């Protein structure tokens, strides 16, 4: 209905692929969930007060968390 929309945690990750893996972050500003190795954080040294790329003023690498989880999905076709 026309008055608003009520849902904060949305997974709006950059490489444009949901959860599949299982380590994942909540962006605390925009409130935008996204993979760690994608926003090329280490998964060994996790952050409290995750920010995205679009909330750091440092460009982090987009494309390449792009390449990573297509990549990923590409590879998840078992077959001959
Ligand atoms: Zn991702
Ligand atoms: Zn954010």
């Amino acid at each position: 209905s026309e008055d608003g929309s009520y849902g904060t945690d949305v997974t709006r990750c950059i490489c444009g692929f949901t959860h599949d893996d299982g380590y994942m972050i909540c962006c605390d500003k925009c409130s935008v969930w996204q993979h760690i190795d994608c926003m090329g954080i280490d998964r060994q040294h996790i952050p409290d007060t995750y920010l995205c790329e679009r909330c750091q003023p440092r460009n982090l690498d987009k494309e390449r968390a792009v390449l990573l989880q297509r990549r990923k999905r590409e590879n998840m076709s078992d077959g001959d």
